């Protein structure tokens, strides 16, 4: 079911700040998020998976840094600009 | 019961810091604190024996230095950093 071991991710990009985020790395996972195709989504599956491991962060360090993730932040700016430039490609990007 | 004179303390930084603290002289008492080697103790007693002074004291001035020894500020901060840093030595270090 693997894909070939070999040959280059579809999205590289993805790929990367996922595992980035996986792993409560925050400045790596900014930015390849901030190189990634589709941030917005991006932004909203980070922030999800942030507050998701919120509750299995056994240290308590962890558990504060993963709370003040702030990358449901990141896609209220960056959708905030979307919004002003165009307003009605912000609607198609939402859809 | 009086010790030999001529015998070094085997406590010099906590009698430093407890004659300096007797006497209301905040940045002395400070600076002998900074080369404590139990500093949680040492800022609690201080701030006790701040509060148990502030009562006795006779000049106003006095009474409000007394009353912002913010020695208990000292404690806290030392144990957020220490419970940032291991959480587990933490508690050992509580108890």
């Amino acid at each position: 079911n693997l894909p070939d071991m070999d040959r280059r991710c579809e999205h590289p990009w993805r790929d990367l700040f996922l595992w980035a985020i996986l792993q409560n790395r925050q400045e790596m996972a900014n930015y390849f998020w901030a190189m990634g195709p589709e941030a917005v989504a991006a932004a909203l599956v980070g922030c999800k998976i942030m507050k998701e491991m919120a509750h299995l962060a056994t240290e308590a360090e962890s558990a504060r840094s993963m709370k003040n993730a702030k990358y449901e932040q990141f896609a209220m700016d960056l959708f905030s600009e979307c919004y002003s430039n165009s307003e009605d490609r912000a609607y198609s990007l939402l859809v």
